[PDB]
């Protein structure tokens, strides 16, 4: 009971996990990198002292981030990840039998190399001949190449004014950089920060609203992640409709995804996408738009 | 911040709230009592060192516990609360225009008087002329009185083996004590413990399955409670169906409930009662029944 | 075991006391004020989240701050405290039968009023007809009045560049403001911050060295305070010698001080003033002088 | 900072050190073993969840434990350590040019091998040809061998009733086992627990008084150990006097000890052996004697 990892989730609120060990480290100019072996949540990847992915429950975040977008697509073949150095987003994408190519574009080579070696859940993903790793700022990569994609996946940090990832959540990014690189029928999905009853106002509503200014159809959704001590959110965006029944989603999963999902079925997604009264209300009334 | 309340909410997992003050304390034969003034969650009632109700979010637990059961009844008039010394269950029940009598049967008078003295938000509820307070074991109290109720509400602790509340979750209790004290068309609802992706197997699935042995129609549902750092669960049970649309629920809230709910609208209840894949599978495959 | 007061003593080092209650508060523009009722150390006065005085052991700090200076004086009659709003420095001074007048000059009236009411160890001190309370910056008070004193006592915060108390530790303060207000045979004593094996370099050595530039005789000394999690320091300074045997000090205490000291006898002071090898070495080699 | 080692060093009192890592662990029949890499104190050996030796300040404990005893002997040649598996006691003893043989008798081989493997500062000491390691209970080992020593060193745990080390602090042990294994002019020194203003009554005063029943000359002394957040105690005992000046001690260190001590000079020992008022009074009024 003597060693603890502690994080201040919100100020005046601390979440503490008993520690077995501090397994491996790196550090880059971009961020501090650590892998902790924790008692309640297993191995935990921590970046700049912030938990990113815990062994026991990261499947929830990665299944929610990836599967709804691909399943709403009629035939998703090629896909670009903004971020994703941890490798689990890639792992989940690669379970889709329709996928020919996944480009993982992470700014930090140290994250990629670290996780490739030490997040061994992703070992087969990292060695899948369909994966191409690119080391670059994702906005620069997208602007610089002509290739278009069926799905683009944002797996970056929250947009904080003055911060490194903000510019990949702006109206101008989505409109001028992102949409030109989606094929017809293309779907964007991004992680969209906390989506709790109070916490949803921090970035989730703004991301939803910003996407609403650019894409015709925008579907916000959320799920609890125990290790995060909150509900997390994601947003789908597309110029083609995003409206499938629970059973339609299930049929698509059984046909197209190798192995059973552990978190997500069709009903789970329908529930995730039915937000609570107050959260719906904030999203509907939100006027803030991220710009730069 | 200098002052903290710390609770080990699961083995190897600590949840800490910064404190403004420690307001009042009390004690009884059944439990120690404290009211803390916390920074993240306002005033928080703690019983035996376990958080019960926090000012900022107890609305969620109490709206979830109360409103679905009454809204699905054609005309709910009398209601009996097992426990509810804290007073927020009563507060919510008394928001219904159809209600003419609320019996709060809590075993611990010290809890009742403590909250009646110090939980300001329930002052008005405790003084409502429809509210009758009875200090007793709710099982004995139900057996010893022939009166029957349109709704019975379980607001007890989790059924822990050898614990004081266990016996109010057994098949025999439901079948031989509780069911005979429901009027025709009667609805029972109980709090049913943690309903997280892993925590749902502790009691929630067993409470669902136990009620399934006794009532024809049983509807489990859940919602995130920030202050608990988990999803929490409730189960409706009745020998008449419990099936209304979101739109019907919303009309009925407008007709029957004084002022606007803060958490719950019709679609929120639909979402709440659509459990995730793994949770539905546990509930549907469960075989444990609580018996003496 | 649930409520704790925590302080980061040095960074990466936390000292935590179990809390009974948060008894009283104030706040002024100068500082936050709190009285905590702690389990290990009793009642604890905390200013700006920093422990100042704990019930169980503040006698150590106040006996060490006050008694050596007065006892080295042949007949100390009038005495000025820089700071001392907490009242215990005054209490200790007032045990001297030679003392006619104590001036307590604290900048913060809220500290004085708070402690007068709630640090009831000092109740009789605050009501001693010999005490005069002045509310003012001590440097302004000393510069503005002509009255000279037999002993001046610094009971202020550590000198931090840019901070409120720094200017009362400078060479120019001691030389131009302070020494003119000492009578012949006058003794200055000030608290001089941490005096631990590593911590003594922060301010203790600089204070000692600064005093050395102004006063002929300068005697540094230190003692452990359990609640501080360190050795603390004080420095005597005078233009007349400071050299008494342990027995001479004892005889003076029995003659001049009402009641028995609990911490300090003559041998204790001799030991306190014999610093360890490394601390002596830092004090001897120190070249930094506080100036402004 | 995110990772902490926490130890409850007294009831209701927690001392927490930020961690770089958890280096190695081990176990035996007698205790669990861990080596932590801490921010405030460097590498720290922990036995049964209790801090033993920290890299930044263990020099203080080990110089205090060893050097006074040898310096007061005219010519100390052979020495027996009760415990000392950690190796720093040996390290210090081996700094003396007069020493020809050091017996380290520790009951736990796992402690010995753990520290011999992982405590770098003692590598050289463990490989010194004067050092002999014996794995045994030091009481049995002393009884079973007729060899006598110029100095015996107690480096054990505190005598706790019903504990493994209790029997190595009793009058009968000292009188019938230890005293017959001291050569004429022999000196015993033992660690003697906490020696704080309040903590000195736990064992320090009883260890002093017990030794007083058996040896003609007994000298208690103490020093602050930052990592322990307390003053610690040792007691010298001999049938010849233990009385040298600071100047004599310093000359003898120059003559006999390789390189400069970091903590201890002659005046430091004088200060150490001049206890404060309340501590001297406890030691001098004590009547408990440790007996079987
Ligand atoms: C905590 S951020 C999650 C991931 O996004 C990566 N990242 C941050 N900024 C960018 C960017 N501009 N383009 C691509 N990846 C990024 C980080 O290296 C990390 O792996
Ligand atoms: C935290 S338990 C919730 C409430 O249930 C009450 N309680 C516990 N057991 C029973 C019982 N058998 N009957 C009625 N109330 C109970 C407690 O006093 C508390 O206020
Ligand atoms: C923690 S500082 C200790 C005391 O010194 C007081 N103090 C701080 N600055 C000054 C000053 N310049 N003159 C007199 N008292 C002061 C504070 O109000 C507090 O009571
Ligand atoms: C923390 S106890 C200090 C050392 O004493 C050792 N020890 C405990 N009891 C005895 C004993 N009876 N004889 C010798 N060493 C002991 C332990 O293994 C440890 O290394």
């Amino acid at each position: 009971k003597s060693c603890w990892y502690e994080e201040e989730i919100e100020e005046n609120l601390r979440w503490c996990f008993a520690l077995n060990s501090i397994l491996h480290t790196g550090a880059s100019q971009y961020q501090d990198i650590a892998l902790l072996d924790t008692k309640p949540f297993g191995k935990a990847l921590v970046l700049d002292g912030k938990l990113q992915s815990a062994e026991t429950d990261e499947f929830i975040y990665h299944e929610c981030l990836v599967h709804p977008a691909l399943l709403h697509h009629p035939m998703p073949k090629n896909v670009f990840i903004m971020g994703g150095g941890e490798g689990s987003t890639a792992r989940e994408l690669l379970r889709h039998k329709t996928i020919d190519k996944v480009v993982m574009c992470d700014i930090d080579e140290e994250v990629v190399e670290f996780c490739k070696s030490y997040l061994v859940v992703n070992k087969e993903a990292f060695h899948d001949s369909r994966l191409e790793v690119v080391i670059n700022d994702a906005k620069a990569e997208l602007e610089g190449k002509e290739e278009k994609y069926d799905v683009i996946v944002g797996d970056l940090a929250d947009p904080i004014e003055g911060g490194p990832c903000y510019k990949l959540y702006t109206k101008d990014f989505y409109e001028l950089t992102l949409k030109p690189k989606l094929k017809k029928g293309g779907i964007f999905v991004t992680q969209a920060g906390p989506a709790g009853i109070f916490s949803h106002t921090e970035v989730f509503s703004c991301i939803y609203n910003t996407l609403r200014q650019v894409f015709k159809y925008v579907v916000p959704y959320s799920a609890h992640i125990p290790s995060y001590a909150d509900i997390w959110g994601w947003v789908l965006a597309s110029d083609s409709p995003l409206d499938l029944s629970a059973e339609e989603l299930d049929i698509r999963m059984r046909q197209r995804i190798i192995e059973e999902n552990r978190y997500l079925d069709g009903k789970t997604f329908v529930s995730s996408s039915t937000l609570s009264k107050a959260v719906r209300n904030s999203l509907n009334n939100e006027t803030h738009v991220y710009t730069e």
